């Protein structure tokens, strides 16, 4: 998937904690709307950019290092294994 095919409105939450969900725009230029601040509660490294891969998505920190890799599960859904054996879900809408 090109960036244009992954960009847009996404909802992030930690599996089991769906009530604590954060909507973030993935901008076409591979940045995020300011709302990405919410991922600080969940990730060690706050993401500033993103990049699609053939099978998933990279959230990347300010120094160019990996904040998280998420696997593509099905159309409009990625899931990534976080430290502390948590799963971060990102789904369109």
């Amino acid at each position: 998937l090109s960036p244009a095919q992954v960009a847009g409105s996404w909802t992030f939450y930690v599996q089991g904690a769906e009530q604590d969900a954060c909507t973030v725009t993935l901008k076409k230029d591979r940045t995020f709307s300011a709302q990405v601040s919410c991922l600080q509660a969940w990730l060690g490294r706050t993401p500033t950019t993103w990049s699609p891969t053939p099978d998933g998505l990279l959230l990347i920190g300010k120094d160019g290092s990996q904040s998280l890799f998420l696997e593509l599960r099905e159309a409009g859904r990625y899931e990534g294994s976080v430290e502390g054996s948590k799963t971060l879900v990102m789904q369109r809408a």
